[PDB]
Order: C-alpha cells, then structure tokens, then sequence
RNA sequence: ACGAGAACGCAGCACCAGCUGUCCAACCUGAAGAAGA
C-alpha cells in the first residue's frame, strides 16, 4: 500500500444526498436514534487510483 | 677648569588591491470518521 495511490472523489451534486435511519436485523428491525446524512442510492462517483 | 662644548636618528609613506559562505537535497512514510444487537 505504500505504492497504492487513490486519489479524492470528484464533483457530487448536492440534490444527491438524503437523512436514513440505522434498521436492525435481529429478530425485527428496531429502528435507532442515530440518523445520518447519506448519499442516495444511484449516484455516480468517480475516482483515481494508481 | 673633564678630547671637551653645543647637536631630537629626525622628515614624507593608508597593511592595502581582487574575491558571492557558496553547491547538491520533496518534511517525507503507513493510517476506512468508524464500529454493539
């Protein structure tokens, strides 16, 4: 990894982004208090890695 | 009633002229703002 070279993401659009809640798996979905700003689902992101 | 008396070893003269404290050298290497149930 010390030869490995990724670089930042380029330009995102700021329409892109939403407000989920954590969802469980056991036995139920409990939802959470903790609620996070994600990027929606399809959304292009490019890189560079060399 | 002295081989003695008198007599500045003194006068003018820049330790001064030329010369980069310079040349070469990444503040660099590795690291998920992340996870219970």
């Amino acid at each position: 990894f010390a030869h490995l070279q990724v670089s930042d993401s380029e330009t995102i659009d700021l329409e892109n982004l939403k407000v989920y809640q954590k969802v469980d798996y056991s036995k139920t979905a409990k939802p959470l208090p903790l609620y996070r700003e994600c990027l929606k689902p399809n959304t292009e992101i490019t890189f560079t890695v060399s």
